[PDB]
C-alpha cells in the first residue's frame, strides 16, 4: 505494498497540478495572440498544445481513480471523498474539452470577439476548479497515508 500506492499517486498529483499550472500558462499566451492579434498558425499551435495538456490530464485522472481502488481493496470517509472528487475531475476534464471544441469552431468557423471572451473565462474558470481538486486530493492522499 500500500506504501507503493500512495507513492504513486502523490507523484500523480503533482503532476496533474503541474499540468494544470502549464495549462493555466497557455491559456495566457493564448488570451495574449487572440488579444493582439496573431496569424491563425499561432493560435493553432497553441490550441493543438492546449488539447494535447487536456489529454494528459484526463488520462491521470483515470491513472488515479486505478490507483484509488487499489488502495481501496488494500479511512473509509477518506477514500469515498477522493473517488468522489476524481470522478469529478474527470468531468470537469470532460467538460473543458468540449469548451475548446467550442473555441476552435469559433475561431475557425468565424465568431465576434465578445464570444472568444466569453468562452474564454469559463474555460480558465474550470482550470482554476482543476487545479483546486487536485489539491484537495493530495490534502486527502496524505491523510490516508497518516492513517
Amino acid at each position: 505494498t500500500r506504501t507503493e500506492i500512495i507513492r504513486e499517486l502523490e507523484r500523480s498529483l503533482r503532476e496533474q497540478e503541474e499540468l494544470a499550472k502549464r495549462l493555466k500558462e497557455l491559456l495566457r499566451e493564448l488570451e495574449r495572440l487572440q488579444r493582439e492579434g496573431s496569424s491563425d498558425e499561432d493560435v493553432r499551435e497553441l490550441l493543438r498544445e492546449i488539447k494535447e495538456l487536456v489529454e494528459e490530464i484526463e488520462k491521470l485522472a483515470r491513472e488515479q481513480k486505478y490507483l484509488v481502488e487499489e488502495l481501496k481493496r488494500q479511512g473509509n470517509e477518506i477514500i469515498r471523498e477522493l473517488e468522489r472528487s476524481l470522478r469529478e475531475q474527470e468531468e470537469l476534464a470532460k467538460r473543458l474539452k468540449e469548451l475548446l471544441r467550442e473555441l476552435e469552431r469559433l475561431q475557425r468557423e468565424g465568431s465576434s470577439d465578445e464570444d472568444v471572451r466569453e468562452l474564454l473565462r469559463e474555460i480558465k474558470e474550470l482550470v482554476e476548479e482543476i487545479e483546486k481538486l487536485a489539491r484537495e486530493q493530495k490534502y486527502l492522499v496524505e491523510e490516508l497515508k497518516r492513517q
